[PDB]
Parts: structure tokens; C-alpha cells; sequence
């Protein structure tokens, strides 16, 4: 003849068990749970004259002492319900005495701050009423260790230089998965950007420990950003480690130099939702075509092409620029009728210009012209920097020799 004892291990948050004073608990998997038959040392406390509850509460603090358990067993999910641990015992023993036990918890996750008391049960255990209960259903209550929110960060790769248009740009979102993530009902990841970024969608990869993520998550992109949400179940495999999401981002050619270009990453649980912001930038020079003799008079139709340090020309293609070995191919560049023309979209770097087209009257120079590229070369807030004189020499004394 037996009974069933259930054990319904709970997990309330530190300093919320309900004896340090609605639906803040949940149920807690893997805590091992020991049996201990105190039938004999129970009775002998009893014909000492100890009263019932003195001696449940002795044994419940001496009682697994020079004893080994005779059952062990390891909380687990059963029916939707966490936590869930069953032992099946005798109701009486040889003397046909009423059996008394006691329940131990041996190990527990590294979340529980303070494990629950030892509970002795004397059989038979009855309802308010005095009927004996063939199944007895017992909560033992652990406490919580104290954890923060998740932290989160945006942080763009290699970005001292600033960027030229067109350039994949290094994104990662990193936070870190709680010890206590099973208590959350939702974990979601989203970036969002100045319409100048454009994500590329393929780019976007969840990483833990430096190994890939396969599952538990939904992806969700736009023109401008995405959402990851994450299966609450599956990260569990991860508490207490690094996620870092990495993904690239285009910089558009309508990205103003010397402007801030935003991105905004967000953590967003049921309890907080946590913003962080990013930048990148691109550069760009300012010049003007200018007579060698009076700096007053600005020459239009002067026509330049771009080349780095390497010797290579910039060329435009659909998406951005992109510095290549071909002459032909590179973007020409044209003074106003003001004289003015500029550079926009280029990292910081030291640069030249190359006239291929001189305005009437001037001769051609194809001397490389340096410029520098740098924070504030082209604006600062919106006011725009002086312009570089180009100088052109006049074809000298023209008009005296046919
Ligand atoms: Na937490
Ligand atoms: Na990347
Ligand atoms: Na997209
Ligand atoms: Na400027």
C-alpha cells in the first residue's frame, strides 16, 4: 500500500518568497531531490516524549546524517508543468507503523540563491478533515539570486576612418543572455537606420560563443533594419553567455558628408526596453577653379578625374564608388559656373586631383593636385568649409604670336 508524493519545485524572484512577503513564480527543472526513511528515528524521538512536530523538525535538520537516500530523482517538465518531481513509498513498514519521510534538495541550478527547508512528512497525511491522501502534493519554494537586465550594445566595426559610399559596413549587437532567461517571456533584437543605410539581409548572423545559431528565432527585414525574436525555451542552452549579432549595412550615395549617420539597435523583453545608437560618417573636399593671377576669377568647365595614393581612379558605379585601375572608367568631375566643384562620399585619406580638361584660355597642368580627405574637410553642422583653390596658369601672352 503506497503513496504518491509529487513534489512542485517553484522559483521565486530574490527577496518574493511569499514568507519575506501575484504570478511572480515559475516552475524550476533539475533540482535533485532526495528520500529519506526517518520511520525508525521518528518513532524513537515519540517514545522519548518528544510531541510529532518536535521531532519532524529535529529530523529535519539531523535526519540525513549517517543515512543513505533510499530514492533520488531530478525535477522535470510533466503535463506543461516545470519543476515536477514523483516518489512512490510505502504507507507502513514491517511493524505496521505509519512511515515518515524526509525530503532533502541535494543540487539545484545556479540560479537558486537559497535552497527550500527539508520537509519531514508523517504518514498518513490527511485534510482538514482527517481523511488520509493516497497522492500529496508538496511546493517547496527556492529563492532567486538577484540578476540584472540584459546590457546591450551597438557597436560599428573600423570606424575611425569614416566610410566611402557604397562601402559594406560592420555592424554587431551584442548583449548577454541571463542566468535567469527562463523567467522572461520575450527577447527580441532589432536594428533600425537613417534611410542612407541599406541592409544587406544575408549579412545578418546570430553568434554564441563563437559558434552559429541555428534555431530559435524569427527574422524579420526591411529596407532599413530588422527583428530577431527569440524562442524563450531555446536560449536557455545559452544563459550566462555572449550573443553577438553581426550584420552589414551599405552606406547610399545619399549620404551627406560630415553628417551623422544613425543606427539605433534595441533589446526589447517583457520587463525593459533598452536603446543604443551608433554612427558612421562619410567625407568629402570642396574646390574652386581659380586663375593663377586673380584668385577673383573662378573658371567653369574645368574637368577632373580622382585618384588615391595607389594611383588607382574613383569610379561610380550604381550603389557607391569604388577605386579601380582603368582611366577610362573614372568619374569626371566638372567645375560650375562659379568654378566650384567638390568630392563627397570618400573616407578619410589623403587623395588627388588629375585635370584631363583645362576652361578656354588655360593651359593644362596634369600634375596631381593633393587634398585631404578628414572630419570637417567638406561642413561642420551644416556650414559648409572654404574650398581649395585649384590655381590655372593663362596660356601666357596669348594673342601676341599667331
Ligand atoms: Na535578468
Ligand atoms: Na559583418
Ligand atoms: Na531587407
Ligand atoms: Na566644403
Amino acid at each position: 500500500a503506497s503513496v504518491q508524493v509529487t513534489l512542485h519545485k517553484l522559483l521565486f524572484p530574490d527577496g518574493q518568497l511569499p514568507e519575506q512577503q501575484l504570478q511572480n513564480y515559475r516552475g524550476l527543472n533539475d533540482v535533485t531531490y532526495q528520500v529519506y526513511d526517518v520511520t525508525d528515528p521518528f518513532y524513537q524521538l515519540r517514545s522519548e516524549g518528544k510531541t510529532v512536530q518536535e521531532a519532524q523538525r529535529q529530523l529535519a535538520e539531523t535526519g540525513a546524517m549517517n543515512r543513505k537516500p533510499i530514492a533520488e530523482d531530478k525535477t522535470q517538465t510533466i503535463n506543461g508543468e516545470d519543476g515536477v518531481v514523483s516518489f512512490s513509498l510505502a504507507s507502513k513498514d514491517s511493524q505496521q507503523r505509519d512511515k515518515a519521510y524526509l525530503f532533502v534538495e541535494a543540487e539545484a541550478p545556479e540560479v537558486v540563491k537559497e535552497k527550500a527547508s527539508n520537509l519531514v512528512m508523517i504518514l498518513p497525511v490527511q485534510d482538514p478533515q482527517g481523511q488520509s491522501l493516497t497522492h500529496i502534493h508538496l511546493y517547496p519554494k527556492n529563492e532567486e539570486n538577484a540578476y540584472d537586465l540584459p546590457p546591450l550594445e551597438k557597436t560599428v566595426l573600423d570606424k575611425q576612418q569614416g566610410f566611402n559610399q557604397g562601402e559594406h559596413i560592420n555592424y554587431q549587437l551584442t548583449t548577454q543572455i541571463p542566468a535567469n532567461i527562463l523567467g522572461y517571456q520575450e527577447f527580441r533584437l532589432s536594428d533600425k537606420a537613417d534611410t542612407t543605410l541599406t541592409l544587406l539581409p544575408e549579412s545578418i548572423e546570430v553568434k554564441v560563443a563563437g559558434k552559429t545559431v541555428t534555431t530559435g528565432y524569427t527574422l524579420t527585414t526591411q529596407k532599413h533594419g530588422f527583428t530577431l525574436d527569440f524562442s524563450i525555451k531555446d536560449l536557455q542552452n545559452f544563459a550566462n553567455q555572449t550573443m553577438t549579432v553581426s550584420y552589414q549595412m551599405r552606406l547610399e550615395k545619399t549620404a551627406e558628408p560630415d553628417t551623422a549617420i544613425n543606427n539605433e539597435g534595441q533589446l526589447v523583453t517583457d520587463k525593459h526596453t533598452l536603446t543604443k545608437r551608433a554612427a558612421v560618417r562619410t567625407g568629402g573636399k570642396s574646390f574652386v577653379k581659380v586663375d593663377s593671377e586673380n584668385a577673383k576669377i573662378t573658371l567653369p568647365e574645368a574637368v577632373f578625374i580622382v585618384k588615391n595614393q595607389a594611383g588607382e581612379y574613383l569610379n561610380e558605379t550604381a550603389n557607391g564608388y569604388r577605386w579601380q585601375k582603368e582611366k577610362a572608367l573614372a568619374k569626371k568631375i566638372t567645375s560650375n559656373q562659379a568654378g566650384e566643384f567638390s568630392v563627397k562620399g570618400l573616407k578619410d585619406g589623403q587623395y588627388f586631383l588629375e585635370e584631363i580638361s583645362a576652361p578656354k584660355g588655360y593651359l593644362l597642368n596634369q600634375t596631381e593636385i593633393p587634398f585631404t580627405v578628414e572630419k570637417n574637410s567638406y561642413a561642420t553642422n551644416g556650414q559648409r568649409t572654404a574650398p581649395l583653390h585649384v590655381i590655372n596658369k593663362k596660356v601666357k601672352e596669348s594673342g601676341f604670336l599667331p
